[PDB]
């Protein structure tokens, strides 16, 4: 996260850190056994890490599971990343409380203009690398539908949005992808893409969690 504060220990509880011998995406627990993050985040052989502040140090109130199955979304296109949202499910239920627990799914898409909170334990410099121990979090906007087209033109589909600073400084980054987007309380993105991070005018660009709904619904009744 670039430009944003330390959350502090387990304020942000439906985090989970995706593992394969580090931390390589984030994610948002859904519900004890699904998480949801980025199908460009997709590998083999992940175990979910739910309840971590330092992802270096075992501090207590963590939870690691192994995913028993991953679904990238049907349509999701590489190229363009179009659809980039994954499905994971948990070989066994996660032990809610108030340390883990999961974020609702929205019922409406959010406004540009509503704040949102992002999260994630990737690279803190817009030049240059210095990757956090500690989750980081940054209260940034939605933009508007225009704005965000206007930065990234012909690159921006209806699954897209923007949220962040035209002036740059603030952003999610490297290690940032698959988590969460949440604005009131409801998860609204899923961190994707950008030009860069904290790029004057480049905002980052999220998946839009509004649009998937009945999929992910559908998916977990089934699955
Ligand atoms: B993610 O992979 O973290 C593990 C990271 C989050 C970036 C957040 C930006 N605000 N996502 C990526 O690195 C993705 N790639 C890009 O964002 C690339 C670097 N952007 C890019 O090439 O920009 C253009 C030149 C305009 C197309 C990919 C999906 C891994
Ligand atoms: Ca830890």
């Amino acid at each position: 996260i670039v430009g944003g504060y330390t959350c502090g220990a387990n304020t942000v509880p439906y985090q989970v850190s995706l593992n394969s011998g580090y931390h390589f995406c984030g994610g948002s627990l859904i519900n004890s056994q699904w998480v949801v993050s980025a199908a460009h985040c997709y590998k083999s052989g992940i175990q979910v890490r739910l309840g971590e502040d330092n992802i270096n140090v075992v501090e207590g109130n963590e939870q690691f599971i192994s995913a028993s199955k991953s679904i990238v979304h049907p349509s999701y296109n590489s190229n363009t990343l179009n659809n980039d949202i994954m499905l994971i499910k948990l070989k066994s239920a996660a032990s809610l409380n108030s340390r883990v627990a999961s974020i609702s799914l929205p019922t409406s898409c959010a406004s540009a203009g509503t704040q949102c909170l992002i999260s994630g334990w990737g690279n803190t410099k817009s030049s240059g690398t210095s990757y956090p121990d500690v989750l980081k979090c940054l209260k940034a906007p939605i933009l508007s539908d225009s704005s965000c087209k206007s930065a990234y033109p012909g690159q921006i589909t209806s699954n897209m949005f923007c949220a962040g600073y035209l002036e740059g400084g603030k952003d999610s980054c490297q290690g940032d992808s698959g988590g969460p987007v949440v604005c009131s309380g409801k998860l609204q993105g899923i961190v994707s893409w950008g030009s860069g991070c904290a790029q004057k005018n480049k905002p980052g660009v999220y998946t839009k969690v509004c649009n998937y709904v009945s999929w992910i619904k559908q998916t977990i009744a089934s699955n």
